[PDB]
């Protein structure tokens, strides 16, 4: 008698088990900025969404809702409960405190910890086999607290590390040189931030090394100062803070990247942060950003880059200060 | 020489002219939101964004500089200097005021005329409420033809109908038909005649479709087509998403010609029983050129004097406005 | 040391199992459009190929292989052996004999059901939960056969039918009306081929009933003849092939669009051959074209479209004549 | 009253052109590839395709335009008279006479000279600001030939040159190396062909030189053997030809990649053949693959890659051959 019966004739029994559902933890600005990414690259068949904000959960869930007409991804939840969350293949975290004044490093970092605390535990019960890929910051640090916390084998903890920070570095890259930063090309390492390092033995167009071009790349001695384009990158981020408020839309393109990577099985190769005790001389349980092969298990392989034995100075030096600080951590 | 050059020998000497460029007017949640949908969409060779809040501009431009490396839109610019905006073919005005109108009236008396000057070939495709309105005042600032002014109007609010109606039926709602017409608002029309699945109308299966009498209470899903933009805004302050893959889709129709039909707001004089200078939702044929064909909706005597009815209601608020 | 370990250092063991596989079975010009349509519509993680001509079959491999780095699915093989569509999530049929001179074609039918005979039961053994979609002509009688054969459930069983055949009605009309086939709005039903079905009853543009503004719209004394466009349909293929020898193109993104619904759950509506027996006052074993619901599980629901009597006896009609062709035939 | 018009109120009366307009010149297998695969990617406002083949011309067309409600490309023409490109902001020449014997190169060759003295004026005509871009084997050849006939500027004549070749290299290294086409990185320059120039100095991962980690690569003592891979490159079409018949899906995909560079502007850089007399150490009027910024004035930049001195007389003597074969066609 009803419409939905009278216009249609049910043949089939749910059994509705999503195939390639991603979340993302928090709906802050760069958790939806994520979100719209991943909905506009159809990267999933499910998008769920959750958070403590309750009201701004619903709301951001039913705009994203009323745009079905344009999206194909044909369904999105959302709420407080990590239920909504069950079988993912992807769990992204946006998750954060923002730091008092006087607070300190140390005490942010163990408030967020935290939140990890009770954020971490939830996803992996219902999601057991997920990939996790932490953007928080400080995002090395709290990528290895993902990993502890969750159990996981290191190869499904992803930290988002340099992705974006390359991103922007290509860029700037092509930006002086005057082509599309598809073609420009060179890798930001380590630890993510002002202590990240511009391997600047990798940056090239079309396999022509610049720094064979011209020596003084990057080095003092540099008539064209190529060292400020890294540190543009460094302080781009909070450059944008401090003209807009916050930062989204690049960060959420750069994980959209990521997880299309991952939900694709492409295994590409991303700047990003992973347990790299073992390799490029590292000898503590420390993330770090290096050159890894990213696919449906996670990372499967990484790059062994040749660094100069300061670079590798540079990162050693990072392992130490991360491991100092997890040292203190309260899990 | 320096690097660029030991790196790259130039052969031509460079005539940047845009050959696929849009422009959106004013960068709050709603505009940046149509910003990235377009971004990502691949629409445009050349993003401009305007507005009067120069920092927060220029780190919306950064930020989506930043994501080149995974947009193929070649180049993103932004200033409050209107000449960024030149040779638009598509110019998105999502500016407007915290009675207002006059004062947003007041506003497209600056914007308007500056984005005339410097594209003057564009379409304009109005997003700020009121919008009807907005888009006469655009139309009639401007000196523009009828067919380059549109009005985003009940599109979205199709949309948002469209997918309620999947909700209860459990189809996409791709295929969930049913238009939205009118003033955009809570006079709108929802036009239960037209509103089927793979053909099959719904109001012939279920003549209570729409009625006080409906046990399904269709009715208040226009309702809710009507209020869920202040429910939302209710949750989380605003709304954005569904507004900017509403308007991308509206450019996407015009950047590619598609001439698609879409309900969207044009001047609609002389059709539909109207005789005023005002903008309403009617179903248009969308392409190139702006509005180039209306679709002639069969209608009910009493959403025939729905309609009329908005014209006037318009037409009388518009008639105090000063230009 | 390899290069290869020299430069990477593997961290996983991989076993690699495909999540979004999808396969076609024959590499003519219907299947390999088939195949270029879905990769570029990045529906699958892994595409298989299969059929009898060995080289022709290593050929297509290799050539949309070499296409790779404009592609996003990462792994593209084939074989003669099944063993390489294992785990596919969606398997589209488009493998076919053509005639002799002749043979007739009740007996060209048959030929084709000694190929879905070998060809059927080897998909099933190693995709026990694919979705088959069956394109080959005849496609009604072939669905049926493929249904049979396979021993899955009707909702797994999907005959492309009637969906190009409606979008080209589209087209068609907005050519005739200026307006975008995105925008034109009818139904082709029942059979593919001379007996289909066009529902004019729900042809509109924006809502607005063609059958209401015009009411001699599909009937023999139309001043207008839109009777012809239907016409145009059922002979397109027709003309198509005087012209140029077969068709592939459209036919291949229609495919890639019944295999958009199915890899993301769209539940979107289409032109489609279902097994019907129960619904559409239909007393036999025959698939015939009705709009479906098609998602993640294939077929789950249909929609009943009020049918004029004359409509009702053309698609009894098509079942009686269906039936009795299945009759004669050996399984 | 018309139905169309009972249904549409006509208010603009409006006109024609196009604003993104490309066209395909010749409906053999590689155009057509070439047309799918920039129907698909949303390249164009309007397609047209033209031949010399009628019945086939427009064969090809229809079975493109039933497929109208899946694509975003509103418009497909095709006509024998060229009045049908006009307009065409880039303009595809895929046209050419087929082997038999007797290709005294300057012969079969002749034929294509002869084929492109009937073609590139009348693609000039209609489509005066046009961009030129040349797949016809020979291309290098045949590029200049279009460049000579049209009188067209060098940066709007392209030629597809070893842009596919490069492309597949990538791909067989992914191969080796176990990661994407996508992030491996080399580049095969100069002659398309046997006598191309593999850059060995410039292949990499994540900017991590090859022939710096592993200095035999390329060369005969190379246990590893990279040298069979340029090596396959130059054969694959050849082999896939003498697999199938011909190739059609990567020469398609690669060159609908150019297609996006141009339209969008994107100044991507392409390993494609431009006219680069005074660069290289190359003082004849010829068409050599080089790293080209690529946009929508066509071949605006060169990239000068550094070369051993055996790469440069390598480049110069294709660049003389080529030269010798100019020398002997009648235009
Ligand atoms: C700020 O807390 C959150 C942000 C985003 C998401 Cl998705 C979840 C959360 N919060 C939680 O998941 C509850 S656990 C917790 C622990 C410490 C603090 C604090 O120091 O303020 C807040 N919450
Ligand atoms: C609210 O003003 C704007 C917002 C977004 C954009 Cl893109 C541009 C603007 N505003 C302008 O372009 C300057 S003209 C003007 C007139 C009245 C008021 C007012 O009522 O406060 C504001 N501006
Ligand atoms: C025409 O045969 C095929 C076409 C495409 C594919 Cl993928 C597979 C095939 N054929 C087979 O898979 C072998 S079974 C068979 C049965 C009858 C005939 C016949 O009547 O000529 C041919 N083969
Ligand atoms: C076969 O030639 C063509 C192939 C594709 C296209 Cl689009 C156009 C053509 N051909 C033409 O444009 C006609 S001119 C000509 C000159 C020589 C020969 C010959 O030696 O066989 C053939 N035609």
């Amino acid at each position: 008698a009803a419409l939905k019966d009278q216009l249609i004739h049910n043949l089939l029994k749910e059994e509705h088990v999503p195939q390639n559902k991603i979340t993302v933890v928090g709906v802050g600005a760069v958790g939806m900025a994520c979100a719209i990414s991943i909905l506009m690259k159809d990267l999933a068949d499910e998008l769920a969404l959750v958070d403590v904000m309750e009201d701004k959960l619903k709301g951001e869930m039913m705009d994203l809702q009323h745009g079905s007409l344009f999206l194909r991804t044909p369904k999105i939840v959302s709420g407080k409960d990590y239920s909504v969350t069950a079988n993912s293949k992807l769990v992204i975290i946006t998750a954060g405190a923002r730091q008092q004044e006087g607070e300190s490093r140390l005490n942010l970092v163990q408030r967020n910890v935290n939140i990890f605390k009770f954020i971490i535990p939830n996803v992996v019960k219902y999601s057991p086999h997920c990939k996790l890929l932490v953007v928080s910051n400080p995002v090395d640090i709290l990528t290895y607290v993902a990993w502890k916390i969750s159990g996981f084998p290191k190869n499904r903890v992803i930290g988002s590390g340099c992705n974006l920070d390359s991103a922007r570095f290509r860029y700037l890259m092509g930006e002086r040189l005057g082509v599309h930063a598809l073609s420009c090309h060179g890798w930001i390492l380590g630890e993510h931030g002002d202590s990240s390092v511009p391997v600047w033995s990798g940056m090239n167009v079309a396999g022509v090394s610049l720094k064979t071009l011209h020596p003084e790349l990057g080095t003092d001695a540099d008539k064209e100062q190529w060292k400020q384009v890294h540190k543009q990158v460094v302080d781009s981020a909070y450059e944008v803070i401090k003209l807009k408020g916050y930062t989204t839309w690049a960060i959420g393109l750069s994980v959209a990247d990521l997880a299309e990577s991952i939900m694709k099985n492409l295994r590409r190769v991303h700047p990003i942060s992973t347990m790299l005790k073992g390799l490029y001389g590292i000898k503590e349980d420390v993330f770090l950003s290096v050159p890894c092969v990213l696919g449906q298990n996670g990372i499967s392989d990484v790059v062994k880059v040749t660094l100069t034995s300061e670079e590798e100075a540079h990162l050693k030096k990072s392992a130490d200060t991360l491991w100092g600080i997890q040292k203190e951590l309260q899990f």
